[PDB]
């Protein structure tokens, strides 16, 4: 390749994993969507909040893409594996989900800037630093948030609980 | 159920299954655009031209999801399958793939529009007459044109062609 | 805590102690604000110049502050000790012993940067890179500057040096 | 002094003691409005709240340090005390701090206009009751109403109280 | 000085050098770009291209000359060597020159980054990943785009091509 | 060529020196610039002064070099000289420095003009005399006045005299 500087293929291999996991994700997020416009769980800002999310996640995707095109790499792409449910059982249980979700994408992109350390690419460290490391946290800290605030008022048991969640955070 | 009223379950797997379909379109056409964002490849108005076709496919997606949401069934999403090549040849070989692709499309849609005859759901006849059935009329047709232009030109081996059609019939 | 990923106790301390840091500096400058508006100094933009330096570092402890809460730290506040002075001795000394502590400041962040790198935290690294290694930069070049011209004017000696350089510079 | 008149030393110092009260008053507020971002409280109303109400107290203190260089004084600044809690348990909790903290500065501020009255300067009096006594009881009978409120409400046990009283009395 | 903090001379003399290296790029383009104003030549949009690009080079010079003398270095000026042709024979042969140009650019900057790193200098890191690591990565494949497409239209020999892409891509 | 008409090979050698000695104008005056923004000079204004001079220089070679493409000579290019300091020692030295340059850059251009007289070419007397003899008279005599009004204010000893004609004259 005429671009390709400095790209250890360790490192286009792990970008290519990344931007299936960022795929699956945005996938994850699409099944929680279309569960909260369901006629028994009907709780439509849990539904808008999470579609933007799975949007935002094609977004992250694309960006690993474009950055694989940049290098001199050759995007591979792989199967985007279903959900682990089709049933996210409660607005409660699909934050918690999607916590568990963001942070294991977080140890994924962590561990992709340690292999970047370790080969030398300083573009691929700001490439993540910039536009990935700290959406992480942000998203975490968020689902965190959201995660506290329902539990402390009672969901799911508790019918006022998710409802008034959803009008009030998520409007 | 209680919003459930005239729908077969055979109709409901019939959707799940061309969620999935237009899901694998929408990656097609996601592979082909970043495909020709490559820098040995580099038709930016090809890319431009499939990840806005991708776009496209997702809510052609969301539109069968919100309908198994609005009629009672439930999404059971599958596995989204990586697509049979991430090195598409050249702009004509990837307008003959996604004319091809869209016949597809087009097949399973009046095979589903079929069985909703058999079944007498005059409504999900009325959805796929609606939103479906003329969309890929004007895809197919569309990429009919794409193809025969460039056929024309003498796409890939003219090194004109591909470079004129891009700056010419997709700006 | 289950927003905490990554997040190793000693960077925690050490963001506590910067937020200490951070108040203090504040607090030097607050009283460096208010010296130069006395009836026997009386410079309004020393005075105004010191006092948005004051706010801005305000600033600084609340990112750090806000950081903690973004990783699943715990802020733990200490004590902000008084400044050395309460008699800044002159437009000069104000500047020197300003440059002076922003150099501190930098060496404190310099090794708290430090820690992160040893300990494997490069959102931290991106944290202090991008929002605090480079303001100090241009604090400590804009006070190195401010220092030798009122050196080169004659302060605070001549009497017209440091009430030329509020009227001209710092308005 | 050449702006000195009718200021008694008492008094000076009275006002360097009370610069020192606002600031810390200013400090515990910070205190609790970042406590109100924790990932595990998250009630960003009350923690706007209380980053308001620091700010104001900031706002305090200056007004005074600008008094004390208008009378002829000089401002003696001391240690500012970190808050009794990093911790402040619940929004009840940081509600009934607030109140008796206000209170005492209340008494504070209550004490200084006696000292200014037994001394002759009607000015300081007429500072105090312009800018602080009123501001004062407004601030009090304000935290008196939402102590108040989360108290009938419920606060801290009923999941449901501090939720409601962050989004529709501090939205 | 006193602004120089964590700045090591041999980072200072990397700086030096790299001012250079950027001064002669933004010379090699200038060349490139009154080349193509030539009569015999004529393909003014490769001129204003070429042109853009020399003053955008200029600009990463004065940057790092930014850079040192806000750190507490010392500019070091060197002569600005002519660059390799005159006759840069064809818009194809200067894009190639223009490709393996920044690509040398680029080892310097990955050579003075890693300097950087074995110096501890995480402020020096952050500026050059922040505005030279990412604009030579766009650069790089920019030009490889221009450089696939023109081979693959024809470039020089066929008469068409050169005058397309003036007229289309750089128009 | 088929453009040549009139053109003698001396004034087009005449031409590609006068381009290079334009250049070296130019890296002068940024030389100068950045010599201006050091910590332990810091006269902003005379930065931003001779930063404009630079490109103003640049721009003179641009014209000289369309100059030589208009006319049907050959662009040859020099290296670009470093400056004989680069510390330039004080306001006044500096331009003291500019003076003497461009009296130099007017010599080789009043020596430009000669050889196109002596050769008959009109065209190229005209443009010297349209676009350089008197942006040199009024360079001069800029640069005189203000080589005349830092002496008299007592530049370099006066501590006051270059911080004031910073901010008053070139403000
Ligand atoms: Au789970
Ligand atoms: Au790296
Ligand atoms: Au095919
Ligand atoms: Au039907
Ligand atoms: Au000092
Ligand atoms: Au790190
Ligand atoms: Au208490
Ligand atoms: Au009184
Ligand atoms: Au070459
Ligand atoms: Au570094
Ligand atoms: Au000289
Ligand atoms: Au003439
Ligand atoms: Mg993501
Ligand atoms: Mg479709
Ligand atoms: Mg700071
Ligand atoms: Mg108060
Ligand atoms: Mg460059
Ligand atoms: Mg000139």
């Amino acid at each position: 390749s005429r671009v390709r500087q400095n790209f250890h293929p360790d490192s286009e291999a792990a970008i290519n994993r990344q931007i299936n996991l960022e795929l699956y994700a945005s996938y994850v997020y699409l099944s929680m969507a279309y569960y909260f416009s369901r006629d028994d769980v009907a709780l439509n800002n849990f539904s808008r909040y999470f579609l933007h999310q799975s949007r935002e996640e094609t977004e992250h995707a694309e960006k690993l893409m474009r950055l694989q095109n940049q290098r001199g790499g050759r995007i591979r792409l792989q199967d985007i594996k279903k959900p682990e449910q089709d049933d996210w059982e409660s607005g409660l249980h699909a934050m918690e989900c999607a916590l568990l979700l963001e942070k294991n994408v977080n140890q994924s992109l962590l561990e992709l800037h340690a292999l970047a350390s370790d080969k030398g690419d300083p573009h691929l460290c700001d490439f993540l630093e910039t536009y990935y490391l700290n959406e992480q946290v942000k998203s975490i800290k968020e689902l965190g948030d959201h995660v506290h605030n329902l539990v402390k008022m009672g969901a799911p048991d508790a019918g006022l609980a998710e409802y008034l969640f959803d009008t009030h955070t998520l409007g």
